[PDB]
């Protein structure tokens, strides 16, 4: 069941949530 317009997570690749809501804030630093 599901009456909502939303595609699978682009970072998790699962059904239920999305990348926009997924925590996509990683530390991008050289070291
Ligand atoms: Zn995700």
């Amino acid at each position: 069941g599901g009456e909502a317009k939303a595609r699978l997570c682009k970072l998790c690749g699962q059904k239920g949530h999305d990348e926009r809501s997924c925590k996509g804030e990683a530390k991008q630093k050289q070291g």
